[PDB]
């Protein structure tokens, strides 16, 4: 009932000239933010991974890798081009899952932001090529997700694993 509602789409900066074959490879999941995500240092969460390989097409193969159990987890989705670039869509449709690449260098960080409207959320990841992050870009991600309406308990900087994530 407290549940932070997603921002508009106007709030949420596209990043521009979006280079889809820079932005392919492997990515380190080192923040994440959400209306659904509730920070306890408690229970950290481990660092996941995610894969997008460009397809013939221009659709992306996604795939995230997570570790639990002693095992290593594989699951799919493929993040088809929206009405821009940087914008995905996930997969059919009958005439609301939404992705949206907010800014990047391609071989350091990328910021997402995800839109599911109905089960309802929306979030924001900062990737890392690597496990690690500058402070800065780090700070820079908690202000944009505050500016977006989520507050600090809302926000996680998922542990740096070894297991299952560097393939």
């Amino acid at each position: 009932s407290d549940l932070i509602p997603a921002p508009p789409l106007s709030k949420v900066p596209l990043q521009q000239n979006f280079q889809d074959n820079q932005f392919h490879g492997k990515w380190y999941v080192v923040g994440l933010a959400g209306n659904r995500i509730l920070r306890d240092d408690q229970h950290p969460m481990n660092m996941y991974a995610t894969i997008y390989e460009l397809k013939e097409d221009k659709s992306y193969n996604v795939t995230s890798v997570i570790s639990s159990h002693k095992k290593c987890e594989y699951t799919i989705a493929t993040f088809v081009p929206g009405s821009q670039p940087g914008e995905f869509t996930l997969g059919i449709k009958s005439y609301s899952y939404l992705v949206r690449v907010v800014s990047t260098d391609y071989n350091q960080y990328a910021v997402v932001f995800f839109k599911l409207a109905e089960a309802e959320f929306f979030a924001i990841t900062i990737y890392g090529r690597t496990k690690e992050l500058a402070s800065e870009l780090k700070e820079n991600f908690i202000r944009f997700s505050k500016s977006l309406g989520l507050p600090e308990n809302h926000i996680v900087f998922p542990v740096p694993i070894d297991q299952c994530i560097d393939g």
